[PDB]
């Protein structure tokens, strides 16, 4: 496998449909990604509504699905007010929330 070998769907968010209906038992969906050739359509079970919603992904945003164990990573690209202000001096807003320092690439 690339990088990996575990079966991963990312790409873009180009739809999303959300039960609000189902019991909080087993939530189900139905999302529509962007890939690198097309936009596919991939169902959402229940862990996967959790992990969409815990990445807070909309449509615009781009995220990854782990079928394994079922976590849903949003990678970077199709992101949502990402700050682009670097130049803290007078931003006393220093709120890097430890969100998973995956390896050490530190700044």
């Amino acid at each position: 496998g690339p990088h990996m070998e575990t079966e991963l769907i990312e790409g873009e968010v180009v739809e999303i449909q959300i039960d609000r209906s189902i019991t909080g038992g087993h939530k189900q969906g139905k999302l529509t990604i962007k890939t690198t050739d097309m936009e596919t359509i991939y169902e959402l079970g229940n862990k996967m509504i959790d992990g969409l919603t815990k990445e807070k992904v909309l449509a615009g945003d781009v995220i990854s699905i782990d079928k394994a164990s079922g976590k849903i990573t949003k990678l970077g690209r199709s992101f949502a007010r990402s700050r682009d202000y670097d130049a803290m001096g007078a931003d006393t807003r220093f709120v890097q929330c430890p969100e998973g320092e995956l390896q050490k690439r530190k700044t």
